[PDB]
């Protein structure tokens, strides 16, 4: 049962969201009274309540989304509020829809997106994973964090080949090590107010750490937002080598530690934006001609299901759910190939 103290905070939060007439989060949009009354008295098997989902969007009213998952069960148990937010954010992933089974596909159909070297500065493929049996960061204990780091660092120690590298615990990290990792853009810090209000940064820095291979083309963040954030990257556009490295790595990890995955949602993540494939495939790319009209540059990316962010821009696949890991990477690749064709043919 939910304790009366949590029920009281929940009721105060619900009212606070209705009184913020100018607040525009997805949480506020879909947390109406009936959805709230459906959910407020539920509790997962690991002890997570609705407050462990919505507290950050109650405390930060400028949140774009405003909800996080405190454990894997919370996605199903609290479906009445998660499902409409997931649908909205992922642009048509309905409550009755289903994400495909995992498929990394035929890696040999993946190509270098810019053999010319003229346009793509670097290419990157990011994924995320939760480890089966562990709550998510809102509900992990100090002992969980410690035990998880022990198991994860043990696995990283077995990496050989191009994956062989070093684990750096944040606990007891010295300032020279930190500066070394900042220079590599490999360091993460305590979360901002959105994560703080979500109870994601408790017992910092216990259980948090960084791994990277000697080549500095592979990086893992442990307990930064998800249990594991796994990135493969390098200069140039060799998406084939990059993606295959990521897959080798994820498969190696999985062989020792099972992941949390849902038949409807795919891979379960702390934020609902990272569900499904979890894949974020991107290039840092300069398109001088196409970009001299940023509205049309954004329009062009938008036609290939791409998102432009921060001369050199980050262009990535917008879609995470409803498509396989292969299809997601292939969509970035085909979109980038086309935009380069356009840039090369533009006057
Ligand atoms: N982990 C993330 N990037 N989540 C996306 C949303 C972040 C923040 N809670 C917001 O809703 O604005
Ligand atoms: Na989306
Ligand atoms: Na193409």
């Amino acid at each position: 049962m939910v304790d009366q103290a949590t029920l009281d905070k929940l009721e105060a939060g619900f009212k606070k969201l209705q009184d913020a007439t100018d607040c525009k989060s997805l949480l506020k949009k879909y947390l109406n009274r009936e959805v709230f009354d459906q959910c407020k008295s539920l509790k997962t098997a690991l002890g997570a309540t609705l407050l462990d989902c919505i507290q950050s969007g109650v405390e930060n009213l400028d949140s774009g989304v405003g909800i996080y998952a405190p454990d894997a069960e919370a996605y199903t148990l609290f479906a009445p509020i998660f499902n409409p937010i997931i649908e909205d954010y992922h642009e048509g992933f309905k409550p009755t829809d289903k994400h495909p089974p995992t498929d990394f596909g035929d890696i040999n159909t993946i190509v270098n997106v810019d053999p010319s070297g003229k346009y793509v500065v670097s290419t990157h493929v990011r994924c995320g994973r939760s480890l089966k049996g562990y709550p998510f960061n809102p509900c992990l204990t100090e002992a969980n964090y410690k035990e998880m780091e022990d198991k994860v660092s043990a696995i990283f120690g077995t990496f050989e080949g191009e994956l062989k590298g070093k684990y750096y615990p944040l606990t007891g990290m010295d300032k020279a090590t930190q500066q070394q990792l900042i220079d590599d853009h490999f360091l993460f810090k305590e979360g901002d107010r959105f994560l703080q209000a979500a109870n994601a940064c408790r017992y910092w820095p216990t259980g948090r750490g960084i791994y990277h291979n000697d080549a500095k083309t592979f990086l893992v963040w442990v307990n930064e937002e998800d249990h594991l954030r796994i990135i493969s990257m390098q200069k140039g556009g060799d998406l084939k080598t990059i993606f295959q490295r990521l897959v080798n790595a994820v498969n190696t990890i999985e062989s020792k530690l099972p992941f949390s995955r849902d038949d409807r949602l795919g891979f379960l993540t702390f934020c609902p934006t990272n569900l499904g494939t979890t894949i974020r495939a991107s290039v840092h790319i300069a398109l001088p001609k196409l970009a001299k009209d940023k509205k049309q540059l954004e329009a062009i990316a938008a036609k290939f299901n791409l998102q432009v962010r921060g001369g050199v821009y980050d262009i990535s696949n917008k879609r995470r759910m409803g498509l396989t890991e292969y299809q997601a990477v292939k969509e970035m690749q085909d979109g980038i190939l086309e935009m380069i064709k356009m840039e090369e043919a533009a006057p």
